[PDB]
């Protein structure tokens, strides 16, 4: 079973020993400091669910603890006695409170995202030894932002080319399963992707949804048959179009992506889907499009090469914003080398040669779930009041080398501003009463939930515009 | 955990893709052609956590049945493939792995493992688990990464101390708070440890004694340190008694201070430097305190760490001809270092004639989060299948990247009479013309059939 007396970073093990004497209270906070101009904040409340409610502490987790505390720092150091204080007074329960932003609120940088503190003067040192725990929220929070922030241009090029945002949600694809660190993560990168967009392979992201969110709909992801490159090479190379019909067969009445560049993706296009089996594809239903996937090359390139292709073999139409469309019953997926990045360059490229973005859907996965680091937003936790001697201390860190590493002071709170923006409080001045209402809620109290959202309020609430 | 569902979604609709008739389906996993060579770790996490034993149920299975109904709107599950290896195998899966030892140190290019069905009725299974045992890219090439990171602090100890005393403590992991979950963490920083013994992910223990072992009194070791909340806690006025308090609650134990709060600067020159100099030069070799700068240019700011600690405390000149800080004061580096910055780091103390015993390193995201499965090229493919009886060598070769190119039939691997490694492909190995396969049976039908302990890792990845 999981210990959360051993999910911290080792060094925190021996703080309590090091704050000023007296300390009655440690109050921390969340943010991505100060292009990513706003982030989605999402994952918390899997966290706080999954590891830190209920009884986390045990008179056995404490005995594990101390020994393995014991081996690793070659000494004992270990904090026995504050925690069988929780297990005592609190039935293993948590004394610390967190506020946070509603999930999936989308946030500028530089404000504050949740906070934490104790509830009990005894454990102090709780505040900061839930860090590590709370900090990995970075992740969620940067795919499901990075995720968002595609979307972002799909919507804008899906409406020029076409006058419609039809389909938007189903225009980037997680291909990322094998390609994140393990299968918890799998998990987490999945459903932060599914807070902006329905099309995923990783599975995993629909079991935590429903367990920690929840949604209407029996399922809050979708996916499609799809090839590999083991079921076309598999046939042999003499018999690609052999395995192409196959497969177009077993799947005649529903959508079906094939990955066509095992050996030549421009040949595959124009001679065997183009040709040898044109009259397979050309009778199937808009329902249940042939899909085809390139998966080599330089990506702009070789999906303008793809529909140049099939806009000589197949029957092509200028929608009412004069793009180029294709048939009802063909589409294409580019699955290979897809990123913010590219992904801008590809549609951007697609515009210029007159292609609507309705041809092409995308597929991302490592550069989806993998790639992304906690400094990509800058999300930090950082102690910035504290109250040793009954008087309340505002502290915060200044490093001279770097400005940008300063952080805010004392107690914080999040407000609207007239001019309908945002802007974090410090020093205790929302007080003050000058801006409304602290947006900040407390969704975590001694052990308990203390609210949170349905993943559909989730999405609502990271929605676009 | 349902195996079932722990497949990418398109995989679930395979086993009626593939040719009629097709009784058998060998894939192997490589490294595909910096990093030419790359520790093979982490493939028996996987083996016991989530392949061994009964992983199949009559629950389990109508579980995925529903999840894939609406995840797919239609019922295209291949329940009838599953619930016959429940019946048949009491839901061990029916597939043999072969694989390398774990820790072994392989160039690019090179098998490192191969999977195939035991049961003609099962040839759907061997990509079917392609996804969960991908994501053995993750330990190898964090475990790789960081032994490229101790190549370069080897070279550098050596060469300027003449030895290589303590180099299994130059980098430690700050990397838990930077990853992506508690099992990455947990993942990476067991990797890490094949190389290093210094770690503050505490997961990555558990997980080493639980599927590895080790006959180890001290697998991975820490010693108490501060952060900016502990320090700044005291209020900006005080980082001086924060410090004093500090130092002393830790007078007999290693004890790193984070001293950037405000003015690393100021902190070295005059705090520790003056104020507090006669608690520093009272500490012993066994217990010294371990400045740690947290910000700035990573090079400049330990070079002139260096100089102002030269400046207020005794140096020496070693053998080698290296300045050394006395043995109570050390610097730990811990923002900013990854691969390339160690290099620069390194080579610039060099330069200015510091020896890199006075300095240690701490990596966190870099270490075990800012890596990818490209960065090593790791690949999983389908190289042989048999259909209609008779074998069939299967490769794929995008005329937009000979880089993606695969190897063709059956696999092995040999070491050549020069002492180099060698693939051999589309079943050669049969020949007899090198030695015995090095590859070696770790699982089969639902068994692990081969294990290794952490030391064994550990002295199979060893330097040079
Ligand atoms: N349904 C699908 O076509 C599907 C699902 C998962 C991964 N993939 C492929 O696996 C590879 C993963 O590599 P990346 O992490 O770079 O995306 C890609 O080539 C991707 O297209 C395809
Ligand atoms: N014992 C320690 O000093 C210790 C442990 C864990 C993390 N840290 C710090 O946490 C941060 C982690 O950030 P990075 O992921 O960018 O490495 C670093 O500033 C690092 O120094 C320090």
């Amino acid at each position: 079973e999981f210990n959360i007396l051993l999910a911290t970073d080792s060094y925190k093990v021996t703080h309590y020993k090091q704050y000023p004497p007296n300390t009655s209270k440690v109050y921390s906070y969340f943010e991505c400091r100060e292009k990513y101009e706003e982030t989605v904040f999402y994952g918390l409340q899997y966290i706080l669910n999954k590891y830190l409610k209920g009884k986390v502490v045990t008179k056995e987790k404490i005995q594990e603890a101390k020994e393995v505390y014991r081996e690793h720092f070659q000494d004992d150091v270990f904090n026995e006695r504050g925690w069988n204080y929780i297990l005592e007074k609190y039935d293993g329960h948590l004394p610390i409170e967190v506020k946070a932003v509603p999930e999936g609120s989308v946030i500028p940088r530089g404000n504050v995202l949740f906070t934490v503190e104790n509830t009990d003067p005894e454990c102090y040192w709780l505040t900061n030894w839930i860090e590590t725990i709370l900090v990995q929220s970075w992740y969620p929070i940067t795919v499901a932002t990075n995720s968002r922030e595609q979307k972002k241009i799909l919507a804008k090029y899906l409406l020029e080319t076409s006058g419609n945002l039809d389909g938007l949600e189903y225009k980037l694809h997680d291909f990322g399963y094998r390609g994140v660190s393990s299968q918890e993560t799998a998990g987490i990168g999945a459903s932060a992707h599914l807070v902006n967009f329905k099309g995923t392979d990783t599975v995993a992201g629909i079991a935590l949804i429903k367990k920690y969110y929840g949604t209407k709909d029996p399922v809050p992801g979708y996916s499609v048959p799809a090839a590999e490159h083991s079921t076309i090479t598999a046939w042999g190379k003499d018999h690609e179009k052999d395995a192409f019909e196959h497969i177009v067969t077993q799947f005649s009445s529903v959508p079906v992506s094939v990955v066509s560049d095992s050996y030549d993706i421009y040949n595959a296009c124009e001679k065997i889907w183009g040709e040898d089996l044109r009259h397979l594809i050309v009778s199937r239903s808009t329902e249940a499009p042939l899909i085809i996937r390139p998966d080599s090359g330089n990506p702009l390139d070789t999906v303008l090469k793809v529909l140049d292709i099939l806009g000589k073999k197949f029957p092509v139409t200028e929608n009412s914003k004069g793009y180029k469309l294709l048939p009802p019953y063909l589409r294409v997926i580019q699955g290979d080398g897809v990123d913010i990045n590219t992904l801008q360059e590809i549609v951007e490229g697609m515009k210029q040669k007159k292609w609507s973005i309705e041809n092409v859907s995308f597929g991302s996965g490592g550069a989806l779930l993998q790639k992304l680091t906690r400094d990509l937003l800058n999300c930090s936790f950082k102690c910035s009041y504290v109250v040793t001697n009954g008087l309340g201390v505002n502290v915060f860190k200044d490093p001279v080398a770097d400005p940008n590493k300063r952080s805010k002071k004392g107690r914080l709170s999040l407000h609207r501003t007239p001019a309908g923006n945002f802007v974090t409080l410090e020093e205790g001045k929302g007080d003050l009463e000058e801006y409304g209402h602290d947006l900040l809620h407390t969704v975590f109290k001694n052990g308990k939930v203390t609210k949170s959202y349905s993943f559909d309020e989730v999405r609502k609430n990271a929605q676009l515009n």
